């Protein structure tokens, strides 16, 4: 048997306190909002969330933060969500701010199964990381980032999990699909295998574990 | 400089002795055939070629090798081309066999401006020879450096007049990868179309990294 097919109700079973979860979406755009809602309703806490940003208090992973479900955020920008900053300053939540280009490479590094990469980026800046001197230059050594789970939004998805995306909504989605131990997809459209043009598939079904089969109606 | 459009004859003007060239293709598939023919006809030599493999004696970059135009090959497989091995043994050609995943990441780093990366691939084996390892979190990793080239010869499926490209899955392989890691990029498209004709969601290689496009069709 072992189907990848499942419902939002089944999604609940994949959530547990303290897990690390990667979530797609750029400023809420391309965020698997239904999976995020299921995560919120599950009631799990002490989560570590990895995402491009914390969007707004009501979008992206904003609701999870506002409702106290998150212990740590790793993202590239939190300026548009005052609740993220507030919990950061109140000591209620740990926030690790990472430059976007570097955050993207760390997640890519984790999905590639590598041990780290050398960036010229951040040198002489704010430290805690080690430097490597190679040839004539100095480099900052950044480590890979992986997660227990990834919540992905896709445009089209076939029953095997091959995914395509719309430009704006793409962002972190294909990246995190490779860097999490278990991957859950919320597709705009679910179709039979063979229906997607192979030349345009972005994310291989091989890395997709579960697919939400319902439509928001 | 107000145009990326050119002919195969114009391609000859980019080939110089001793340059490093990245070439697309998987076992000969997805290789920009005509650009490689031009390269061979140009008679240039002492070249360093970077590709997934050395194909067969009569396909991909194989002819460039049999005709002594290559001093060094950096690839992940050379077994289907006996001439590569022969020249490696005789000392006629330098050959650096790189694990495929590693070769891919080296080229990706070259295109991304990174200084290198740590990989578990090859640690504790002959692949370590001549490189440094580094131990982090109790694990030992091999330090690999980025790869770039002077030129990249790319085969694309569809290409618009600005250089935006799409590929057929079966011929894609290294093409989009090398497009980002070379100083100058030349594309041999199956179909050249007007800008606006390609669906933006389907563009894989942005025209910004593409310098010249072959306009003629067929072999
Ligand atoms: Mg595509
Ligand atoms: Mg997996
Ligand atoms: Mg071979
Ligand atoms: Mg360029």
């Amino acid at each position: 048997m072992k189907t990848k097919l499942m419902t939002l109700q089944d999604a609940t079973g994949f959530f547990r306190d303290g897990m690390t979860i990667m979530v797609g979406g750029f400023m809420g755009i391309g965020t698997p909002s239904r999976l995020v809602e299921a995560l919120l309703e599950s009631g799990v806490r002490d989560l570590t969330l990895i995402a491009n940003d914390t969007a707004f208090v009501d979008t992206g992973i904003g609701p999870l933060i506002v409702n106290g479900r998150v212990r740590k955020v790793i993202a590239s920008h939190i300026g548009t969500n005052p609740e993220t900053g507030r919990r950061m300053i109140s000591g209620e939540m740990d926030v690790v701010l990472v430059p976007q280009g570097t955050l993207i490479e760390q997640i890519r590094c984790g999905g590639a199964g590598l041990g780290g990469f050398l960036t010229p980026t951040g040198v002489g800046t704010v430290e805690g990381k080690q430097t490597l001197t190679l040839d004539g230059k100095t480099w900052l050594l950044e480590r890979p980032l992986r997660a227990d789970l990834a919540l992905i939004r896709a445009h089209r998805c076939d029953t095997l999990g091959n995914l395509t995306y719309q430009l704006s909504a793409r962002n972190f989605n294909p990246l995190i699909a490779l860097a999490a131990d278990i991957t859950l997809v919320e597709p705009d459209e679910l179709v039979e295998t063979g229906e997607l043009q192979p030349d345009h598939i972005v994310t291989p079904g091989a890395v997709i574990d579960h697919i939400i089969v319902s439509q928001e109606s």
